[PDB]
Protein backbone atom coordinates (compact mmCIF):
# COMPACT_ATOMS: atom_id res chain seq x y z
CA UNK A 1 0.00 0.00 0.00
CA UNK A 2 1.01 3.54 -0.10
CA UNK A 3 0.09 6.19 2.01
CA UNK A 4 0.94 10.28 2.50
CA UNK A 5 0.20 10.92 6.19
CA UNK A 6 -1.11 14.27 6.01
CA UNK A 7 -1.06 15.26 9.29
CA UNK A 8 2.14 14.17 11.41
CA UNK A 9 4.10 15.66 14.39
CA UNK A 10 7.02 14.86 13.16
CA UNK A 11 8.84 17.92 15.25
CA UNK A 12 7.13 16.39 18.59
CA UNK A 13 10.31 16.09 21.29
CA UNK A 14 8.38 12.57 22.05
CA UNK A 15 10.43 11.33 18.89
CA UNK A 16 13.26 12.03 20.01
CA UNK A 17 12.92 10.84 23.41
CA UNK A 18 12.80 14.26 25.10
CA UNK A 19 9.93 14.87 27.97
CA UNK A 20 9.87 18.09 29.43
CA UNK A 21 13.94 19.15 28.17
CA UNK A 22 14.44 15.77 29.91
CA UNK A 23 16.11 12.80 27.69
CA UNK A 24 13.95 9.79 28.99
CA UNK A 25 15.27 7.23 25.94
CA UNK A 26 17.10 7.22 23.44
CA UNK A 27 16.01 9.37 20.19
CA UNK A 28 14.44 7.02 17.90
CA UNK A 29 12.61 9.62 15.10
CA UNK A 30 15.03 7.79 11.93
CA UNK A 31 13.95 4.47 13.70
CA UNK A 32 9.81 5.04 13.34
CA UNK A 33 10.42 7.04 10.35
CA UNK A 34 11.50 4.03 8.61
CA UNK A 35 8.73 1.95 10.17
CA UNK A 36 6.41 4.26 8.15
CA UNK A 37 8.42 3.68 5.26
CA UNK A 38 8.29 0.20 5.67
CA UNK A 39 4.46 0.19 5.65
CA UNK A 40 4.52 2.49 2.86
CA UNK A 41 4.47 6.18 3.81
CA UNK A 42 5.53 8.08 1.00
CA UNK A 43 5.18 11.87 1.96
CA UNK A 44 4.90 12.93 5.41
CA UNK A 45 3.18 16.24 5.73
CA UNK A 46 4.69 18.23 9.12
CA UNK A 47 2.12 20.39 10.41
CA UNK A 48 3.05 23.94 11.66
CA UNK A 49 1.07 25.85 13.87
CA UNK A 50 2.50 29.67 14.79
CA UNK A 51 5.26 31.09 13.48
CA UNK A 52 7.85 29.17 15.07
CA UNK A 53 6.50 25.97 15.20
CA UNK A 54 6.38 26.60 10.79
CA UNK A 55 10.20 27.39 10.97
CA UNK A 56 10.94 24.34 12.96
CA UNK A 57 7.98 21.75 10.37
CA UNK A 58 10.17 23.47 7.37
CA UNK A 59 13.63 22.94 9.13
CA UNK A 60 13.11 19.22 9.84
CA UNK A 61 10.80 18.77 6.16
CA UNK A 62 14.37 20.00 4.94
CA UNK A 63 16.23 17.00 6.24
CA UNK A 64 14.28 13.92 3.89
CA UNK A 65 12.84 14.24 0.31
CA UNK A 66 10.14 12.72 1.26
CA UNK A 67 8.62 15.64 4.25
CA UNK A 68 7.02 18.81 3.27
CA UNK A 69 5.32 21.51 5.78
CA UNK A 70 2.85 23.65 5.97
CA UNK A 71 2.85 27.47 7.41
CA UNK A 72 -0.21 28.97 9.74
CA UNK A 73 -1.69 29.90 12.94
CA UNK A 74 -3.55 27.18 15.05
CA UNK A 75 -6.61 28.74 16.49
CA UNK A 76 -5.32 28.30 19.90
CA UNK A 77 -1.71 30.34 19.11
CA UNK A 78 -4.10 33.76 17.05
CA UNK A 79 -2.83 35.65 20.35
CA UNK A 80 0.16 35.59 18.32
CA UNK A 81 -1.58 38.23 15.53
CA UNK A 82 -1.88 40.84 18.37
CA UNK A 83 1.14 39.74 20.34
CA UNK A 84 3.49 40.59 17.48
CA UNK A 85 1.70 43.05 15.70
CA UNK A 86 -1.16 41.38 13.11
CA UNK A 87 -0.11 43.22 9.94
CA UNK A 88 3.65 42.35 10.67
CA UNK A 89 2.79 38.61 12.04
CA UNK A 90 0.76 38.05 8.87
CA UNK A 91 3.39 39.26 6.68
CA UNK A 92 5.86 36.85 8.18
CA UNK A 93 3.68 33.89 7.43
CA UNK A 94 3.62 34.56 4.09
CA UNK A 95 7.37 35.44 3.39
CA UNK A 96 8.08 31.83 5.20
CA UNK A 97 5.40 30.16 2.66
CA UNK A 98 6.50 32.12 -0.60
CA UNK A 99 10.29 31.88 0.07
CA UNK A 100 9.68 27.72 0.48
CA UNK A 101 7.96 26.40 -1.94
CA UNK A 102 9.21 23.09 -2.66
CA UNK A 103 8.51 21.96 0.74
CA UNK A 104 5.54 24.26 2.37
CA UNK A 105 2.40 22.90 0.93
CA UNK A 106 -0.59 24.09 2.45
CA UNK A 107 -1.52 27.27 4.82
CA UNK A 108 -2.48 26.13 8.10
CA UNK A 109 -3.24 24.88 10.86
CA UNK A 110 -6.01 26.93 11.19
CA UNK A 111 -9.64 27.41 11.89
CA UNK A 112 -11.54 27.21 14.83
CA UNK A 113 -11.61 25.20 18.41
CA UNK A 114 -14.40 26.30 20.87
CA UNK A 115 -13.37 24.08 23.22
CA UNK A 116 -9.84 25.53 23.91
CA UNK A 117 -11.56 28.94 24.28
CA UNK A 118 -8.93 29.11 27.59
CA UNK A 119 -6.20 29.37 25.08
CA UNK A 120 -7.81 31.98 22.40
CA UNK A 121 -10.94 33.83 22.98
CA UNK A 122 -13.63 33.22 19.61
CA UNK A 123 -13.37 36.98 18.36
CA UNK A 124 -9.83 36.50 18.02
CA UNK A 125 -10.20 33.02 16.69
CA UNK A 126 -13.26 34.34 13.96
CA UNK A 127 -10.65 37.56 13.71
CA UNK A 128 -7.48 35.24 12.55
CA UNK A 129 -8.72 32.22 11.51
CA UNK A 130 -10.33 34.67 8.56
CA UNK A 131 -7.31 36.61 7.61
CA UNK A 132 -5.59 34.12 6.84
CA UNK A 133 -7.31 33.32 3.59
CA UNK A 134 -5.15 36.71 2.57
CA UNK A 135 -2.14 33.80 2.80
CA UNK A 136 -4.53 31.07 0.92
CA UNK A 137 -5.34 33.81 -2.14
CA UNK A 138 -1.79 35.11 -2.24
CA UNK A 139 0.34 31.88 -2.30
CA UNK A 140 -2.53 29.34 -4.32
CA UNK A 141 -1.92 27.08 -1.56
CA UNK A 142 -4.99 24.69 -0.59
CA UNK A 143 -5.74 24.72 3.18
CA UNK A 144 -5.00 22.28 6.05
CA UNK A 145 -8.15 23.37 8.24
CA UNK A 146 -8.77 22.67 11.57
CA UNK A 147 -12.73 22.93 13.22
CA UNK A 148 -13.77 21.63 17.16
CA UNK A 149 -17.60 22.69 18.50
CA UNK A 150 -17.35 25.51 16.01
CA UNK A 151 -18.88 24.08 12.18
CA UNK A 152 -21.71 27.14 12.05
CA UNK A 153 -18.58 29.77 12.23
CA UNK A 154 -16.26 27.09 10.27
CA UNK A 155 -18.55 26.95 7.72
CA UNK A 156 -19.39 30.65 7.31
CA UNK A 157 -16.14 31.93 6.91
CA UNK A 158 -15.34 29.10 4.65
CA UNK A 159 -18.10 29.47 2.64
CA UNK A 160 -17.69 33.06 2.45
CA UNK A 161 -13.84 33.19 1.67
CA UNK A 162 -14.09 29.67 -0.58
CA UNK A 163 -12.71 31.45 -3.85
CA UNK A 164 -9.72 32.68 -1.84
CA UNK A 165 -8.59 29.13 -1.67
CA UNK A 166 -7.81 26.22 -4.35
CA UNK A 167 -9.27 23.51 -2.12
CA UNK A 168 -8.33 22.08 1.25
CA UNK A 169 -8.74 19.25 3.72
CA UNK A 170 -10.85 19.81 6.89
CA UNK A 171 -8.79 17.70 9.24
CA UNK A 172 -8.96 15.36 11.85
CA UNK A 173 -12.84 15.75 10.79
CA UNK A 174 -15.18 14.71 13.69
CA UNK A 175 -18.40 16.13 12.70
CA UNK A 176 -22.10 15.31 12.28
CA UNK A 177 -23.12 13.68 8.40
CA UNK A 178 -24.76 17.38 8.17
CA UNK A 179 -21.68 19.08 8.69
CA UNK A 180 -19.59 16.56 6.31
CA UNK A 181 -22.16 17.19 3.88
CA UNK A 182 -22.03 21.02 3.60
CA UNK A 183 -17.90 21.02 3.26
CA UNK A 184 -18.20 18.51 0.46
CA UNK A 185 -20.66 21.14 -1.32
CA UNK A 186 -17.75 23.94 -0.72
CA UNK A 187 -15.62 21.31 -2.81
CA UNK A 188 -13.24 20.42 0.48
CA UNK A 189 -12.06 17.26 1.65
CA UNK A 190 -12.42 15.30 5.06
CA UNK A 191 -9.52 13.86 7.04
CA UNK A 192 -9.84 10.79 9.08
CA UNK A 193 -7.49 9.96 11.78
CA UNK A 194 -7.67 8.15 15.16
CA UNK A 195 -9.42 11.14 16.48
CA UNK A 196 -12.14 10.74 13.54
CA UNK A 197 -13.09 7.48 14.21
CA UNK A 198 -13.68 7.02 18.49
CA UNK A 199 -17.64 6.81 18.37
CA UNK A 200 -20.08 5.28 16.84
CA UNK A 201 -21.61 8.16 15.35
CA UNK A 202 -18.25 9.16 13.80
CA UNK A 203 -18.19 5.61 11.83
CA UNK A 204 -21.62 6.27 10.37
CA UNK A 205 -20.34 9.57 9.63
CA UNK A 206 -17.67 8.44 7.66
CA UNK A 207 -19.56 5.80 5.71
CA UNK A 208 -21.56 9.06 4.56
CA UNK A 209 -18.66 10.28 2.80
CA UNK A 210 -17.75 9.40 -0.69
CA UNK A 211 -14.46 7.85 -0.86
CA UNK A 212 -13.40 10.69 -3.75
CA UNK A 213 -13.57 13.05 -0.72
CA UNK A 214 -11.26 11.15 1.96
CA UNK A 215 -7.74 11.62 3.10
CA UNK A 216 -5.74 10.14 5.95
CA UNK A 217 -4.04 10.77 8.32
CA UNK A 218 -1.79 10.06 12.31
CA UNK A 219 -1.69 13.31 14.28
CA UNK A 220 1.33 11.31 15.54
CA UNK A 221 1.93 10.87 18.14
CA UNK A 222 -1.39 11.76 19.60
CA UNK A 223 -4.67 10.01 18.22
CA UNK A 224 -3.71 6.21 18.69
CA UNK A 225 -6.72 4.11 18.74
CA UNK A 226 -7.66 2.42 22.18
CA UNK A 227 -9.47 -0.02 22.97
CA UNK A 228 -12.41 2.52 24.53
CA UNK A 229 -13.16 3.80 19.91
CA UNK A 230 -15.47 2.36 18.26
CA UNK A 231 -13.34 1.17 15.41
CA UNK A 232 -10.92 -0.51 17.75
CA UNK A 233 -11.99 -3.86 16.87
CA UNK A 234 -11.31 -3.63 13.07
CA UNK A 235 -7.41 -3.21 13.78
CA UNK A 236 -5.63 -6.21 12.53
CA UNK A 237 -1.96 -4.70 12.34
CA UNK A 238 0.29 -4.43 15.09
CA UNK A 239 3.91 -3.43 15.99
CA UNK A 240 5.45 -4.51 18.58
CA UNK A 241 5.40 -2.43 21.41
CA UNK A 242 7.02 -2.20 25.12
CA UNK A 243 6.05 0.45 28.07
CA UNK A 244 9.43 1.19 28.34
CA UNK A 245 11.46 1.83 25.59
CA UNK A 246 13.20 -0.77 23.36
CA UNK A 247 14.95 -0.78 20.17
CA UNK A 248 12.96 -1.83 17.44
CA UNK A 249 9.96 -1.26 19.15
CA UNK A 250 7.13 0.70 19.42
CA UNK A 251 6.55 2.83 22.60
CA UNK A 252 3.16 2.16 24.75
CA UNK A 253 1.42 4.75 24.39
CA UNK A 254 3.45 6.55 21.80
CA UNK A 255 1.57 7.03 18.05
CA UNK A 256 3.92 6.88 15.34
CA UNK A 257 3.41 7.27 11.43
CA UNK A 258 3.54 3.77 11.03
CA UNK A 259 0.02 3.18 12.93
CA UNK A 260 -1.19 4.91 9.78
CA UNK A 261 -2.74 1.50 8.19
CA UNK A 262 -4.55 0.98 11.65
CA UNK A 263 -6.90 3.63 10.55
CA UNK A 264 -6.94 2.41 7.11
CA UNK A 265 -7.83 -1.19 8.74
CA UNK A 266 -10.84 0.58 10.22
CA UNK A 267 -11.95 3.43 7.48
CA UNK A 268 -12.17 0.02 5.07
CA UNK A 269 -13.86 -2.51 7.83
CA UNK A 270 -16.20 -0.18 8.70
CA UNK A 271 -17.50 1.18 4.65
CA UNK A 272 -17.23 -2.69 3.89
CA UNK A 273 -14.34 -1.35 0.86
CA UNK A 274 -11.18 -3.58 -0.19
CA UNK A 275 -7.98 -2.50 1.73
CA UNK A 276 -5.88 -1.86 -1.09
CA UNK A 277 -8.75 -0.17 -2.80
CA UNK A 278 -9.60 2.66 -0.42
CA UNK A 279 -5.59 3.15 0.08
CA UNK A 280 -5.16 4.18 -3.25
CA UNK A 281 -8.39 6.26 -3.55
CA UNK A 282 -7.20 8.04 0.02
CA UNK A 283 -2.92 8.58 -1.92
CA UNK A 284 -4.61 9.65 -5.26
CA UNK A 285 -6.97 12.39 -3.44
CA UNK A 286 -4.40 13.60 -1.35
CA UNK A 287 -2.36 13.73 -4.68
CA UNK A 288 -4.24 15.96 -6.11
CA UNK A 289 -5.29 18.55 -3.88
CA UNK A 290 -1.29 18.72 -2.07
CA UNK A 291 1.11 17.87 -4.84
CA UNK A 292 -0.46 18.10 -8.51
CA UNK A 293 2.41 19.18 -10.38
NA1 LIG B 1 -13.23 -0.61 20.77
NI1 LIG C 1 10.22 -7.73 21.05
Amino acid sequence: MKFIDIGINLTDPMFRGIYRGVQKHQDDLQDVIGRAVEIGVKKFMITGGNLQDSKDALHLAQTNGMFFSTVGCHPTRCGEFEKNNPDLYLKELLNLAENNKGKVVAIGECGLDFDRLQFCPKDTQLKYFEKQFELSEQTKLPMFLHCRNSHAEFLDITKRNRDRCVGGVVHSFDGTKEAAAALIDLDLYIGFNGCSLKTEANLEVLKSIPSEKLMIETDAPWCGVKSTHAGSKYIRTAFPTKKKWESGHCLKDRNEPCHIIQILEIMSAVRDEDPLELANTLYNNTIKVFFPV
